[PDB]
């Protein structure tokens, strides 16, 4: 083993994938007591000497940029001595047993080998936790207009390995049961999005220039490190809200809860809809259904506080950022009932036992009861949100969801007229832009499941396109607001497949 260690040392890439590979060994498999302690000890001893320093900085490499604490405990004082200097390492190297451009394997693996040793019970990873990183207080170039020159495409390498810290840290800590420490991994995420924002801002002014990992949506996926299911216990914790408004306790905002969510929706999409990733499908099918199952009553009442909250508003970028997130848990929870295996009868129950909980959502105090009945009235329950829609997108996705939910069905006729009715309201409703393969999917639905096609059409045809002519050239004003010059020839399109 320290063979193999010190013979792919020298390489970054090849170490690397050394420490990921033997990190996801250990964790999906069992060694023997000796020959693991061994290894976590000496790796334990490794990473103190080489990252780990004193609280007191000492540029080297003469660098330009002044570097402060930051991105630490709130309440971190100068007695803490423990820092880490990634970025005067990464300074030095840019312009050999150390390497913490591939920091975010070391840690996994000390991670997992305390995790054998002590079963959990972290202290010296706590302190690790607590300690900043002493870097410079980085922002957009537009303050200056800094030139993408050698020290800016540094600074913005820099991102994604701080991002990564970041991201696998709070992979550490979700698991960790204390109240006190809860909000500290709330405090992580509320560091990584800000540089999420300041990420996006190095992708606005440097679209072209990618620094290298072993546009934003296609690089998310590469470059951040996976997070496991156990990471998403942390949407247990209930959620405030921040632009309408536990004192003294951050708590889940609105954007790490997109950040997450989307993860998520990312995650369960490539998974039950047959690679990008890599630890997730070492888990199968089957534990990760349940792991997202038992996490879905807290996702939900986050779906009931976010509803009530925008029908509050019924009566400026957070709005959109909600809805954004309203979108993205909608389609979780159609991803996680349009799961394959439902279908097999393998997993009925738990099937039944994702809905019993929607019934008690609604009226409390209902069980075992029979399918069709608690299905029905699971089937109001999502239909109760119709009114709070504000994306567009959202609502295909509500109908899909309801018809998946419909699919295992008996009264299959009076399904089909409610899925009309309600896609029927969708469209003659105005919105405020659009995909027109969203109207495609959306009016394919409509059609097919309308009472009379033919009739349909025809009646769509002739209400809205005379009415069309009549009208002046954007405003497309009829029973159908959305047929613009954007969205006649999907309409036409989608007209003559179902007839």
């Amino acid at each position: 083993l320290q063979l193999v260690h010190s013979c792919s040392e020298q390489s970054p890439q090849a170490s690397a994938l050394y420490y990921d590979e033997f990190a996801n060994l250990i964790q999906h498999e069992k060694l023997d007591p000796k020959a693991l302690e061994w290894v976590g000890h000496t790796i334990c001893n490794d990473f103190q000497d080489a990252f780990v320093v004193d609280s007191c900085v000492v540029p080297e490499g003469d660098f330009p940029f002044p570097v402060k604490a930051l991105y630490g405990l709130e309440e971190y004082d100068t007695q803490d001595g423990i820092a880490i200097n990634l970025l005067p390492l990464l300074f030095s190297q840019d312009f050999k047993l150390v390497s913490p451009l591939c920091l975010a394997p070391y840690f996994r693996l000390l991670r997992l080998c305390v995790e054998r040793q002590h079963n959990g019970n972290l202290e010296e990873i706590d302190g690790l936790l607590d300690c900043p990183i002493f870097l410079t207080d980085l922002e957009p170039g537009e303050k200056l207009e800094s030139m993408s020159a050698k020290e800016r495409s540094f600074m913005c390498s820099l991102i994604f390995l701080t991002l990564n810290w970041f991201r696998e840290i709070v992979n550490a800590f979700c698991q960790e049961t204390s109240p006190e420490m809860k909000g500290k991994v709330l405090t992580r995420l509320k560091h990584i999005v800000e540089l999420q924002i300041i990420l996006e801002k190095y992708l606005a002014v440097t679209p072209d220039y990618v620094p290298p990992l072993g546009l934003l949506l296609h690089n998310s996926h590469a470059f951040f490190r996976e997070l496991d299911i156990e990471v998403f216990s942390i949407l247990h914790c209930g959620l405030v809200t921040k632009f309408i408004l536990a004192t003294e306790v951050v708590q889940l905002g609105p954007p790490e809860l997109l950040f997450l969510l989307e993860d998520l929706s990312q995650k369960l999409e490539s998974m039950l809809t047959p690679i990008g990733f890599s630890h997730l499908q070492q888990r199968s099918a089957q534990e990760i259904v349940h792991c997202v199952f038992q996490l879905l009553t807290p996702m939900c009442n986050h779906l009931e506080n976010i509803h009530n909250y925008f029908q509050c508003l019924a009566a400026v970028q957070e709005y959109h950022i909600m809805s954004s997130c309203y979108q993205r848990l909608l389609q979780i929870f159609h991803g996680l009932f349009a799961w394959s295996g439902f279908s097999q009868p393998e997993n009925q129950n738990l099937l039944y036992s994702a809905l019993h909980v929607l019934s008690s959502r609604l009226k409390q105090g209902e069980h075992s009861q029979p399918l069709e009945e608690l299905l029905s009235q699971s089937v109001h329950y999502l239909q109760n949100f119709h009114q709070s829609i504000p994306s567009f997108q959202c609502a295909l996705y509500l109908i899909r969801l309801l018809m998946v939910i419909l699919e295992k069905s008996t009264a299959s006729a009076q399904n089909k007229e409610k899925i009309a009715s309600l896609a029927r309201q969708f469209l003659c409703r105005v919105w405020p832009n659009i995909s027109n393969d969203q109207l495609h999917a959306l009016l394919c639905i409509y059609l097919e499941h309308t009472e009379s096609i033919l009739k349909a059409i025809e009646e769509i045809a002739g209400v809205g396109v005379p009415e069309l002519i009549n009208s002046p050239k954007d405003a497309s004003s009829s029973t159908f607001p959305t047929l613009t010059r954007h969205t006649f020839v999907v309409f036409f399109r989608v007209m003559m497949a179902e007839l």
